């Protein structure tokens, strides 16, 4: 009965959990599911029909693993007009989604020991990742009255000899945040004086960005681009939550090893998401109009949301940046005890109480390595929201602030 | 410009590198391709029709990870109705392809130091997914005067008290055989004998295979069920290589484990390959006759090749049961020259001799454990396969057997 002591310690994706827990749920109990980030669009129209396209006129048969040349170099093209990189084709590794690019990307580098820098609040997989490749999670805490950004000195006082990578997520999931490239030139002015250390620079939520914020990638900073991984993809900004399409781009030597790894572990993307992907770079600079109504309609349910639970007592809220994610301190309301539900003492006890007491569904911090708040997705509808409010409130009352 | 040790010392897949140089190759020049096993036929009308409707219906949305419900119950149908395995739907966990099945079930079971054993000819990725794990790969050599089949005696004094997981695939990559019920019960009653050893039951070619030879699940022996790890999949048969869609089935502990390591390091199979492989398992027990007239097209090249390439003076060849590969033995060639080319050592120079004098591109045995033999594909025409034996005898000519 026994299993590896990788996975046996290995913790299950609370992200995942809730919501599969929620959909089960919606048997017939209908619950407000504002936990996974799903963005709630149809793929666009010619994204769909290269989809169609690509099977109907029978690409399905073998394709290079790595990707195919033709998305290959509309991914480099991407990467020059938006992102200002200097990638060759040979330097691009496509995947079944970043998940699989980040992991491939962790093994590549890490050595057993080797220490992987990860600030808080970060996304669910970066520590199990880490864990994965034999590496020591180094987690920094964040705060929220600076944004969740990661303070530079906390960054040097925690370098050690074997600190080998540094994941950067802008737009962050979970807290929306967005790195300044103010704040980006002093972290690499750091970085440079480590010969050892590498960045891996997520940017896979890019495009859902809310002016006056700006995109800054990590390997566009002076002597960044030899030490930066480069992970991004399609799901989130096209919709394509069920395509599964995401790229890897960095140093030859370091990708060419992924794209080794990937072939004696993975098929690659498949061949139809693939073409979908060429369409979907074909829309233009950052997605065109299509992105761009997409994006309109996260940033009204931003603000719809940044308001509504801002006034509540004993809530606070970092307004975000990017993404689609509010990262909300409830800790106030910590202590206190809920008639026919018992103790709220931490993030997991008070989504309990959220999910069974008021159903909705939402993701405790802890899952994020910071207790105080919890995540929200507002990829849904306005009057979703606008009931997550009525109930967030109502849950709320019988409690104590502090 | 360091790299981790898994990863530098990891090798790359041989079948994979030459199938791209040909490709590649094929600028302006014509290869005969025999490397990689893809079927030349398009995916079927009605299994490509329900990925298209998918799409159409926009079923492109959040799918639960380890699969949607709809497919894992087809596929516990299945199981039962071809194989007389009985599964919950629980204890199916679906991939993108059968190569991250077959990984993610290692990385689960296997503990660092465990032994991996793995019988030669072997699949190219059954070492590397070993060392992956920290798992140490015993390989078992066959010889071709026993249908490359494992012996028991054999297995039986490598067995040692760090044996962990015994792999197990038929009808066989690379050489086309197939496990008689026979041997499976004789390798039950050894595997019985040592309770931490499981077994890794790789069946992705069991429907391609002919009169006599009939396939045997291994976790139907008697008391294996609680022992196998059983991994499958829809590329081969139905040709979707381009679509990815494998599974495992096997007991519930180890497949829990599976899921929880599938949701921290991948996003799954596609929601559209999905739906096409409902499809494919409707078409009817087997594959019905859609299925039936490939493994006849199958059929049909597996004997061209066998009588052509058997006459020839120092050529040894084992009739193959299933899969659609040859695994040569052209070793009697071995220490001779070929002017204009220089000496043919082993497979990795005769394969190069093949390839650069002749234009025909075929994988040494090296790449699978046995540097006797090389391996072709048969999934392409009869008219390539004539011009390939016609090269071979041409190439053969000038050189000396034994
Ligand atoms: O699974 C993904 O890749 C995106 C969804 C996610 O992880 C999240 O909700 O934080
Ligand atoms: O890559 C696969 O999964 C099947 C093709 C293959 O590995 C082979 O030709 O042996």
């Amino acid at each position: 009965m026994s299993l590896s002591p990788r996975v046996q310690s290995l913790k299950p994706s609370k992200v995942m959990v809730i919501t599969d827990l929620a959909a089960t749920l919606v048997s017939g109990v209908p619950v407000i599911r504002l936990a996974a980030g799903e963005p709630d669009f149809d793929t666009p129209k010619v994204v769909a029909e290269a989809g169609i396209n690509a099977i109907r006129e029978g690409f399905t048969r073998y394709t290079l693993n790595a990707g195919i040349t033709e998305l290959r170099e509309a991914i480099c093209r991407k990467l020059k007009e938006e992102n200002g990189l200097s990638y060759a084709p040979d330097q691009i590794l496509v995947s079944n989604g970043a998940k699989q690019s980040l992991l491939q990307a962790v093994l590549a580098v890490c050595s057993p020991g080797d220490e992987v820098i990860i600030p808080a609040p970060y996304w669910v997989s970066y520590t199990e990742q880490a864990r994965l490749a034999d590496a020591t999670p180094v987690v920094i805490p964040t705060k929220i009255s600076n944004n969740f950004l990661l303070d530079p000195k906390d960054l040097e006082s925690k370098l050690t000899e074997k600190s080998r990578l540094l994941i950067l997520c802008s737009p962050s999931n979970p807290t929306g945040s967005v790195y300044p490239k103010s704040l980006l030139e002093e972290i690499a002015r750091i970085i440079a004086k480590h010969p050892r250390l590498l960045v891996l620079s997520d940017e896979i939520y890019e495009h859902i960005i809310y002016a006056p914020a700006t995109h800054t990638s990590f390997a566009s900073l002076p002597d960044m681009y030899e030490r930066t991984l480069t992970v991004n993809g399609f799901s989130k900004a096209f919709a394509m939550t069920g395509w599964r399409l995401g790229y890897l781009a960095g140093p030859k030597h370091i990708v060419a090893a992924c794209s080794k790894l990937q072939g004696q572990v993975s098929s690659g993307a498949s061949s139809i998401a693939q073409k979908a992907g060429v369409a979907a770079l074909g829309l233009g600079k950052a997605g065109g109009e299509t992105v761009a109504e997409m994006v309109k309609a996260y940033r009204e349910r931003r603000d719809f949301l940044v308001k509504s639970l801002g006034d509540i007592k004993g809530v606070k809220i970092s307004e975000p940046q990017g993404a689609f994610y509010l990262f909300i301190d409830f800790s106030a309301y910590y202590g206190s005890e809920a008639e026919g539900f018992g103790l709220i003492n931490d993030s997991s006890s008070l989504a309990l109480y959220f999910l069974d007491k008021f159903q909705v569904a939402m993701v405790p911090g802890d899952a994020f390595g910071d207790d105080s708040c919890i995540r929200i997705s507002y990829a849904t509808s306005l009057d979703v929201l606008q009931a997550a409010v009525e109930k967030i409130r109502k849950a709320l009352e019988p409690l104590r602030a502090t």
